[PDB]
């Protein structure tokens, strides 16, 4: 332990130093720097500004021992306690809801390809102006948070909207640096999921959309190739999606 | 610059997800370093934690561009407004004061080596105990923190007592990282200065004893060679105490 966190934080200091003494960091851009840290405290957005930066590195390292399908950060949005919704299944919407409709139609098996039954999975995403619930309180509490359960068929159905990208917002030291260091804010559409059943490693992963815009520039560097989805727009128009996932035995 | 600042915060994460990626850091570790941060801004420890591990970086890169004498980081510590000092300087001291007392000689030349006259120091350091006023609250105001004056002659003598050692506090996240990472929080003993005169360029340094513990490993970085005093212990009337010389350089503008 002692051993370990002086071999690491000893590491990432060292580092930190050298790009100093290789850049020649000033006194100005220290004070400057040290104005920014404590203003992310401030802000309350260490959660924000780690995720962004680093839990996609920390994911890559769990990730390495997966017994199951393709999983991604949790990112700082997460709110516990969000609905336990209804057949048929949809997500927490407004009367008036803006945004094209997604029905998603959704599979979870075990290692061997069979179904999982009463597999909880919880879901959150932003609505069609990249805003999220709680996060943005003028948004209905909930909204675009929920939590279903598969069939017997290891099945769900679930109607939503097709999430727009979502941008680090500007008002805010983590898109402050973005900005400052001239490298884009956005986050590609996407969808979060966390999956678990008793007896099995949960999941916890992300879907975007194939050739979505931002999908190949992340801010937060997290997607991955098995992670997208595609999509087929049907008349009536509307988009349906698909997607299997699988979990480990514990 | 976006290119410049872009280039060194880009250098920056990549390192520290190499080493995430080398060393396998955990989403345990994650979440404790997470909170730890943010106990960080919390406790306003800040300038602490920046100034203990990474000042020395920043004042070496500066410190080539100097004009004058060996240069060091400021720290978190420094207090505007101490006192001026009356002749014959006495450091800000209580009446019944602990420590071996030193006895200062500075000098203050100028890149000539010429006596610089009305140069104006600011010096603050840790008592006995190895506390700061201010920082401590329980001691007076301004305690060990004065300003003098070099003389005609580029001169002061300035009397006050050996200063001990400091530990960073573990009752701070700061102290509790070096707590945690098996890291001695030891500085060595030190006297700060921030030295002035209109048109030269200004030296901010700290002087060590030679003899003191802690000044081959300071858990800040900043003692440089040129910086370590000798102290002689002098034996009269009434107590021994010790004394001690420095010259300090200033460039022109
Ligand atoms: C863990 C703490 C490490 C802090 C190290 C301090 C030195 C940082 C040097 C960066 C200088 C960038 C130029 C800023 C000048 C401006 O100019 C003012 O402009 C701003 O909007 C604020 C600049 C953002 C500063 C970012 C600081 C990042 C901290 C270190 C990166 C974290 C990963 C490690
Ligand atoms: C600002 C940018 C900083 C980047 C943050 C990267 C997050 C990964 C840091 C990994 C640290 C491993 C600590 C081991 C541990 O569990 O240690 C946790 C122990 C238990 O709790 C502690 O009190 C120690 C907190 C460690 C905080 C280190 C953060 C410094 C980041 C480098 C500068
Ligand atoms: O939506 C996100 N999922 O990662 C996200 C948002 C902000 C910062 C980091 C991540
Ligand atoms: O030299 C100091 N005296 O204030 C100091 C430097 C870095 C961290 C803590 C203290
Ligand atoms: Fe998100
Ligand atoms: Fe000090
Ligand atoms: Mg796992
Ligand atoms: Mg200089
Ligand atoms: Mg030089």
């Amino acid at each position: 332990s002692t051993d370990r966190t002086g071999n690491i934080v000893g590491k990432m200091i060292a580092a930190i130093n050298a790009v100093i003494k290789d850049e020649k960091v000033s006194y100005s851009e220290y004070k400057a720097s040290t104005g920014w840290l404590i203003s992310v405290g401030e802000k309350n957005e260490w959660p924000l500004f780690l995720d962004v930066f680093f839990e996609h590195a920390i994911e890559s390292v769990a990730a390495e021992s997966n017994r199951g399908s393709q999983s991604s950060i949790q990112g700082p949005y997460f709110i516990p306690g969000a609905p336990e919704l209804s057949i048929p299944y949809t997500m927490p919407m407004r009367d008036d809801e803006s945004g094209d409709t997604l029905i998603f139609r959704g599979e979870v098996v075990d290692q061997e390809g069979a179904p999982l039954a009463d597999v909880l999975l919880d879901m959150w995403q932003a609505d069609a102006a990249g805003e999220y619930s709680f996060i943005n309180p003028t948004l209905p509490d909930y909204l675009f948070r929920g939590k279903i359960r598969t069939d017997e068929n290891g099945r769900f159905t679930l109607r939503t909207i097709v999430p727009a990208p979502y941008e680090i917002p500007k008002n805010g030291p983590t898109g402050a640096l973005l900005a400052a260091a001239g490298w884009h804010a956005w986050r590609p559409a996407h969808l979060h999921w966390i999956i678990a059943k008793e007896g099995y490693e949960s999941l916890t992963t992300q879907l975007y959309f194939e050739n979505g815009q931002w999908t190949g520039s992340d801010v937060a560097n997290a997607v991955k190739p098995e992670l997208l989805l595609s999509l087929d727009k049907i008349e009536a128009p509307h988009f349906e999606t698909s997607y299997k996932f699988t979990l480990g035995k514990v």
